């Protein structure tokens, strides 16, 4: 049947939300542009300008660099995809009967492996362009949030909240845009194959986060690589400020934040919105929706995040024109009503969205079998995964501020030096992860009791229904970084360093938030992949209880601790090689302590740059291979339990690690901000209780800026992935059993 | 048909190699009273007064904690009585046996009572496993430091008999409890074994849900202590190590005793229990048990009984025939001793599979009856018995001072405490990839080859030679003690370094022992899982519904929540015990110089205070997870639970004790300095010594309190839901029933 909304009206809608989201990023670009700089104290001005510089072009060369060798790894990759599942049916041109209806033809498996490998590049690009525009606003946000940081804390929230806008409205109108123009496109030649036309399309969700995991980790081995060195000499061993511009890894430093924090996590939740679209668009596909070709349900996905642009862009002007800070503590809170107003704003939007855009009964497919769901039910479905988030978000504010006793325990825990830091950081975290998979429990039991795989998948999508609002207060962070790294590089008063302070401790709350909301849908859309791999792959039943089904159970619960065993270590390793590196040049470059004497910086950009090109290949390879290594060695049912392994172990270190570094660093802060008795009686900067903490703090920085954000991808990942080869690994695999 | 070995044969055959096991226990420990000591001769004399102070604190603390888990014991088996008996209404008329409509059982109420008795059976030889275990190793601790006055060698031997002691000891003991208790509830049951043996899983039960307690409990004791006394003494105040000034120093080598040997005796009982009884209750409906076949049914026991007989003869390699001279022969001595049983013993098995099977035979496999080949069963308990030579192998490299991952981390100690830490992480991570393949191997052959039986008699086999292995494991904390009693007796600087060698050995042989534990949770749970599913009446488990599924992520997410709450009690005891140490050194005038006395009473306070109260809360977790989500959920619900806490934990579990172990002996390499590279980090005191140490002190609570005791979570649970699931199935899932 029908909805209210007409499909031409949707066709309409949906690119007009994704303009009027590109429309409102301008102009929030534009009223940024209003803060001048130049580098041709006026001098003040200037130096923040070549400081800015330095950044810039230290994180556009990395970008390059990396770039290069992901987008030759893509270009190689595609082409996997299309030979795979073209010898699926041995390339033949023949039209097959629909496997959804007998009754009708379909388009031939090589046309779906021709534009899978087709979308499989469009997202594989529009994350490289996600992560890029990312730190194209964020390099040129950051010393602009400085300067206005001279008239005070509220001042400076605004341009930096403004620049995060602008990269959240960016990323979910280009994403959700490019999806849109696909779809279309794809429409054109398989006209009334929706089934197919949907296949090939969840190429874009792998193509999505395939890129994304090399950003992530490679900025991340980058970024940490110079902190952990960078802060250890300079701040533990050589008792100097943070972001001295004496000390040689601090552009290193600060273009990691651009590099990592920014353009990696842009990525990372491009491959979420991706994903959970293409999840929910595939089930849909040979649903009643995609059966019956009624394109505004089909598209209710679409229709769902084109109102969340709206809601967004609302949400948005309660931090940037109907409010002003004026007081440190207002930070955070305000920060946090951005959840909480997009949330409620959003749940209304679902409820128009579930009212106009789906028909009040229609079928969805249940492996194998058509359920009756009603819209209302599909309404709570996406309404469950958006409140699990704010829940998820309102936990980890918990777990990560310093205005909460937990972290404020973690850092009183440094009054007996390091290691009762990290024994309270690491048990913090563990004890961090309690709610939030009580909160994904309840999401995935309500969304599959009421319409199974699309549920869930329209669940992982609620809980992203707001990625505009959550990018920017993410994105926030890392220009707020980079906006004290300037202020301390430029030699400003200590009134500016005090109030990026207090910007910067709320960043790393929110980014801690960030990875909970993406780590929260990256569980969702994993078993709503898992579930679509299993039909599309002809498993019966995933039993637990079968010799091939187990294996894969523990192998794929193990393989988030192999990934992280390897990031880890490399940040470790290039770390130790800063260290070196940093203290080579306070020895015996001379006048270099004294300020008389510049550090060589690019000589710390490079052991960073050489560490993350290198490093980030193996856990690549471990991700992306897995699938095909046990999907054409040991068969469908086997990589069925590496599926739900991996998720429901990988999840669990995620979150412990994210919440540790978080909290690690906000315990820092808070003993360097002295805002309170029991903070003051942990100084002042340099005492042993302060060096604890920043101990504490830099073995948090890999834990949350290169392991623990990376799982979600490795996850979610390797459930689309394993979806796409499905057929292939149906026919082809299982090769060890069959020689058997 | 039958075996070889006719069923009188087996009823001698098993008491026989028991009380052989326990005269050759008993004759170690004679051997070891040679050595003579009471309360040169100053020193002597010293050890000896050390020695009381030791033995006094480990009695009253475990005394103390005894009777708290004593009484939660009691008032569990209420709870098994009243829940059990509840399935059928508290009859007294026999039903229908649950595995075959056809016939006739004894009534459900019965097997309610039996089921508490071989509980409060398993309750009370878990606890005598720890309680003799703790005897033997504070009375071997300062014989082992006086016999270090003649060199390695000596002092080597007199740690390793003592650790065979109570190896044999709980390896005859625990056999010998189940062996009398089968025959004794032979007595009642008749031919309904079905019955009888599902009576007897109460004794698994009961030996790992008292372990939990004595794991956590005990190690939240001795870590409180260790990081409080190696804090203030090491890194602040630069005194040595054990050093009689540090207030906590009492505790610390107390806590050796009372968690690393103590705990850990009860959770290897616990293995050896649940392992034998996963593997009787599955034979009990397999052809064994329906054709009444005692020698085959008892073929778990018959395993372990060579295996005793295997121990004994591989302990004499170590104790006899061989001799250390230099320090680096230790470590090889004792990796002999897992060389030379598991090749033993894969003679022992195919011999007892030779002797004590039928050539075919069935068995049960999720309703139907499978055909086994007795060649069959023979891989299974060797491909467990090689599992976990490859996991001891495996443990060694990466937390060994011999081998690059660990002098890689404490290369790490150059950069600081930050890279310690994060090289010792990694390591941890990367340590758990062989051991899972392993263990997913093992998995998939015996499986394959007979079901849970399989996978039940390939966790027996993993602990076939469970002697051996407590023996290595017991003789590192008795040289652990060994150094402390020198040091506190002001002994010569040879002394130290020789017990320290021992001590270091001793570390890696602990992260054995713990693999061994997680690698054996891993079968036994798997296979309890089956049987669970079984016994519950579930037609499949199938991932993809919600039910399952929920379980599932809950029950990965439940070895989390049990580490936070075990690491922060670690965290919050320590802070405490290191303001004590400090107010001491701080207040109490000649205490530095060396004048004054250290009160230590006040530091075993903070520790048995925390660890009493401490423990309550993740004990309740494990135990109240099973009935909550049984009762409120069901037993779909609650076999997701079961796989997800399986196969999330063990990761943190190896990857915790792994880290745990590599910083202690990091730190082991740079005291020690036996190589320029190691020397290069010294001397004691240096900067690169200290970041070792916070790495140490870190892995302190991860090796000793949250990680070891993981492997007691995850196969207590799952005993615990398979002796409540006809509970469960019939009166569980109310939420459901309810909504
Ligand atoms: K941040
Ligand atoms: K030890
Ligand atoms: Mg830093
Ligand atoms: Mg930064
Ligand atoms: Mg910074
Ligand atoms: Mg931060
Ligand atoms: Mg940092
Ligand atoms: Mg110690
Ligand atoms: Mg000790
Ligand atoms: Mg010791
Ligand atoms: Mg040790
Ligand atoms: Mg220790």
């Amino acid at each position: 049947g029908a909805a209210i909304l007409p499909d031409l009206g949707t066709e309409i809608l949906i690119p007009v939300c994704a303009v009027i989201g590109i429309a409102f990023a301008l102009f929030q670009w534009l009223l940024v542009s209003k803060v001048k700089l130049s580098a041709v104290d006026h001098n003040v001005v200037v130096k923040c300008a070549e400081i800015q510089n330095a950044i810039s072009e230290g994180a556009t060369s990395f970008l390059f660099t990396e770039y290069k060798y992901v987008g030759i790894f893509m270009v190689a990759f595609a082409i996997l995809i299309f030979l795979f599942l073209g010898s699926v049916e041995g390339f033949s041109t023949s039209p097959q009967a629909c496997s959804y209806d007998k009754t009708k033809t379909c388009k031939p498996a090589l046309a779906t492996a021709i534009f899978s490998t087709v979308s499989f590049l469009l997202g594989g690009v529009t994350s490289l362009v996600s992560g890029f525009l990312g730190m194209k606003i964020a390099t040129y946000a950051n010393a602009r949030t400085t300067l206005e940081a001279r008239k005070g804390v509220g001042k400076a929230f605004i341009t930096a909240f403004r620049s995060g806008a602008v990269m959240g409205f960016l990323l979910a109108a280009n994403g959700l845009l490019v999806l849109y123009i696909a779809i279309n496109l794809f429409k054109i030649y398989y006209g009334d194959d929706w089934g197919g036309l949907f296949e090939a399309i969840t190429g874009y969700g792998l193509g999505g986060s395939s890129m994304a995991l090399f950003g992530r980790v490679g900025g991340g081995i980058y970024t940490k690589a110079a902190d952990v060195g960078a802060d250890l000499v300079g701040k533990v061993e050589r008792n100097i400020p943070e972001d001295d511009p004496r000390n040689p890894a601090v552009i290193a430093d600060n273009v990691g934040d651009n590099v990592g924090d920014i353009a990696g996590m842009g990525s990372d939740l491009f491959g979420s919105y991706a994903e959970s679209s293409c999840a929910a668009l595939v089930v849909a596909s040979i649903s009643s929706f995609g059966l019956n070709h009624e394109l505004t349900a089909m598209l209710y996905p679409l229709i769902v995040s084109s109102v969340g642009i709206l809601v967004c862009l609302l949400t948005t002007l309660f931090a940037t024109d109907f409010f002003e800070i004026k007081a440190v503590k207002e930070i955070e809170p305000a920060l946090k009503k951005q959840l909480v107003i997009s949330t409620v704003l959003m749940t209304i939007g679902v409820a128009v969205v579930s009212f106009v855009a789906l028909p009040t009964s229609f079928t969805i497919f249940n492996f194998g079998v058509q359920k009756d769901v009603k819209s209302w039910q599909l309404f709570l479905c996406v309404a469950v995964g958006l409140w699990a988030g704010l829940i998820i978000g309102f936990v980890t504010e918990y777990y990560t501020s310093n205005a909460y006793s937990p972290v404020q325990d973690v850092a009183d825990s440094c009054r007996t030096g390091a290691a009762t830091n990290v024994i309270f950081g690491l048990a913090l975290g563990y004890k961090s992860v309690i709610i939030p998979i009580f909160a994904i429990a309840i999401s995935i039991f309500v969304s599959f009791t009421f319409a199974a795989m699309y549920g869930i998948a329209v669940a992982a999508l609620g809980m992203l229904s707001t990625i505009a609002t959550g990018l920017a207060i993410d994105a926030y962070g890392p220009i707020s970084d980079n906006a004290g790294g300037i202020a301390e590089m430029a030699g400003m008063s200590h009134r500016i360093r005090e109030r990026t302070d207090a910007l910067d401790a709320a960043g790393n709350t929110t980014a801690a938030i960030g990875k909970g909301f993406a780590i929260g849908s990256a569980a969702l859309v994993s078993l709503a992949l898992f579930g679509a791999f299993v039909s599309r792959a002809s498993i019966t039943t995933v039993d637990v209880l079968t010799p091939k089904v187990f294996i894969g159970l523990i192998v794929g619960a193990m393989l988030p601790y192999w990934f992280s065993a390897m990031t880890m270590k490399s940040v470790g390793s290039a770390a130790l090689k800063m260290v070196e590196e940093v203290r080579r040049q306070f020895n015996t470059i001379p006048g270099l302590m004294e300020g008389t004497a510049k550090p060589d910086y690019a000589t710390c950009v490079k052991i960073s740059t050489d560490a993350s090109i290198k490093e980030m290949i193996p856990p690549g390879a471990l991700v992306m291979l897995t699938p095909l290594v046990v999907g054409i060695l040991f068969g469908v049912e086997t990589l069925s339990g590496v599926l739900a392994g991996s998720l429901v172990s990988g999840v669990q270190i995620a979150i412990s690690a994210s919440n540790t570094g978080g909290a690690w660093d906000n315990a820092k802060k808070y003993i360097e901000a002295g805002a309170s008795e029991h903070a003051r009686s942990l100084g002042p900067k340099g005492s042993d209780c302060h060096k604890a903490a920043v101990i504490g703090d830099t073995i948090g920085d890999p834990l949350k800026d290169t392991s623990g954000p990376s799982l979600n991808i490795l996850i979610k990942l390797m459930a689309v992935e394993s979806l796409v080869f499905a057929p292939f690994f149906a026919t082809h695999g299982g090769l060890l059993f069959k020689i058997f």
